[PDB]
């Protein structure tokens, strides 16, 4: 996963601090 506002995916939600938001957590 990753920190908020970091690289993300709305199919993985590789956001430690949240969900994905158009490729940014």
């Amino acid at each position: 996963c990753k920190g908020k506002g970091a690289k993300c995916s709305r199919l993985m939600y590789d956001c430690c601090t949240g969900s994905c938001r158009s490729g940014k957590c």
